[PDB]
């Protein structure tokens, strides 16, 4: 009855869009977990290996950083091994988003390269129908940051969560 | 009640993997409607519009010409605003399998460059979970090109074209 | 003496920034050989494959057609493995432009798809450092198709063409 | 007067390949500064950003992590503002490589995520001309994890080493 909304925000842009995706969800006729994965070294509660294993799809989100994923992020997909090996995440659907300083500052690319680790866990991926991209969502921040959410990507974080939560319904 | 299996093939190594897919399909609880393109310039029936529009799933199949999809397919996919534009293939699953010269003469790379087209039209991607790759079926021809499909390799061309069709059912 | 500016373009777009990048190329030391590509079926004169054997370094540049290259494109590069056998292009630096219906319309992943086939004929890629995107140089045209070529763009085009001769030059 | 080899492993595998990297560096007609990354939460000495900011050229390696590199390296490279800002790697060339579990266990996708941080530090990337892939190295380890480095993978891993610090020579 749970799509999970997993997302890493530094300065909460990409936080913001995650509220917004899982109101789509909502409206999908599921119920939207947010979490998030806190910071490593040498907004939402935190993601644990239970909200992976047992939701009926995901959504992906990170701000880009140098055309990819935030390490956070990544280091919480890095301790999936588990997931991959019994094949959990197999046929749930899955989707991503990316938050960015620039217009052109690789969001696509971004996204593409976070498709990547679910084709991995073999879901199946899903973007936006004919910020905001074919792949997923996006939101532009400006070199400021402060920027907030405008008017057509907010509506297109809902579309995207919808979509997904509407694909995890049909899939059942 | 059909899966297209939409394909370009040379030499005929892809014509195979088309046709062990086809089988998956079948296996899938669907029937496989395998389709070609016709040669470019200044195996199979040739694909139609049709064939697409009434298509409740898709395997796209062609291989490697440096690192992208041939060109007589691209030229297929080239004439297909139209679908676009009302939006079909919106919402129907596809997957993506390659042929190849050599053991790592990208084969992901195709596969990748050839989902993008997919996601525009708004399709559903998917893989194999956990040649044959995470993100589609690929055969190693060598260079001489003679080398036959292998034993996991048709068994993945299989499982592809199997899942292919049960996701379609899934859908509905 | 010559940077090869190779293109295909169909309403003009693309021609447009071939000829900004061309001047681009001229400030930055060297020649520039604009050239496109035939239409195929079943603003520039055309590229042979002494074009591309005897130039110094390459553009690359196409519409975004579903996520990837314009076919008459890829058809002339289809036409290149006596190049890739023999070894040309190995060594020459090349970047890639792009002309796009959409804001974000997939221009990077197309850049990026673009960039492949010359990592295959083993050239030396670069984009634009620190539309226009890191990898290469993008317009945006609209549903409309008219928009022209804004300040930005235009300027970007330039820097491109000027890095990639200049690189060539040191190259020697 | 060096190429930084840096990386990151886990089990040694790309530890290897980092020697034999800096090896081909070695007769390139450079130094070669080998550098990792220290493992984060919540083989060769550490890197600092001095050795990046000074480095002539680069090559980039990790173990794939579900088609992306390790999170210990995305880390370090997450700290790199400052020199994206001022612009350092502007201009110097840079090649990447891999570990994998499965021969097709995605090293092309994982050396295209590789390459797109280094092109948005607007380095100048290049790969293997005409494991081991156009895009870079990769090496095969097999589920097992003991298979050691081959004849071939061996080979390649010192043509790219090779190849990246003659480019950074003619340079200047
Ligand atoms: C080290 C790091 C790398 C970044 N790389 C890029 C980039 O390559 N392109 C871009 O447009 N913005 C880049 N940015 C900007 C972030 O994408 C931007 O801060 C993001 O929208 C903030 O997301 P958040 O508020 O959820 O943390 C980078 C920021 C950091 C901290
Ligand atoms: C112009 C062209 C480009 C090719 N590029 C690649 C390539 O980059 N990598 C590779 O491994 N093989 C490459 N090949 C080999 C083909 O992928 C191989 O012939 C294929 O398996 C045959 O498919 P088919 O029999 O269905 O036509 C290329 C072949 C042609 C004709
Ligand atoms: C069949 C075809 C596919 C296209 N696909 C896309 C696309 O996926 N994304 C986009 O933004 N524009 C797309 N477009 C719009 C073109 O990119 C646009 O017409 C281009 O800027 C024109 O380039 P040209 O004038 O040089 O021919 C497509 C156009 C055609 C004809
Ligand atoms: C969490 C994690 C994710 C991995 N993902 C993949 C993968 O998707 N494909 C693959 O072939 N191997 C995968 N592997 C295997 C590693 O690539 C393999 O252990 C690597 O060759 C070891 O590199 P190292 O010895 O330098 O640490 C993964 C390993 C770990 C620990």
């Amino acid at each position: 009855p749970y799509i999970l909304v997993l997302y890493y925000s530094r300065h909460g842009a990409t936080a913001e869009m995650a509220r917004q995706i899982a109101r789509g969800v909502e409206q999908g006729g599921f119920e939207a977990r947010v979490r998030t994965v806190p910071a490593v070294s040498t907004g939402a509660l935190y993601a644990t290996l239970e909200d992976l294993k047992n939701c009926a799809g995901l959504a992906l989100g990170s701000p880009t950083r140098f055309g990819n994923m935030a390490s956070p992020l990544k280091y919480f997909l890095d301790g999936t091994s588990s997931l991959w090996l019994t094949g959990s995440l197999v046929g749930k659907p899955a989707a991503v988003f990316t938050s960015t300083a620039s217009l052109h500052g690789g969001q696509e690319t971004t996204q593409l390269s976070m498709l990547l680790p679910l084709l991995h866990h073999g879901m199946l991926v899903l973007g936006i129908p004919y910020g905001g991209t074919p792949y997923g969502a996006s939101h532009f921040a400006g070199a400021d940051g402060k920027r907030s959410l405008d008017e057509h990507e907010l509506t297109l974080c809902r579309a995207l969560g919808k979509r997904l939560a509407e694909t995890a319904g049909k899939l059942e």
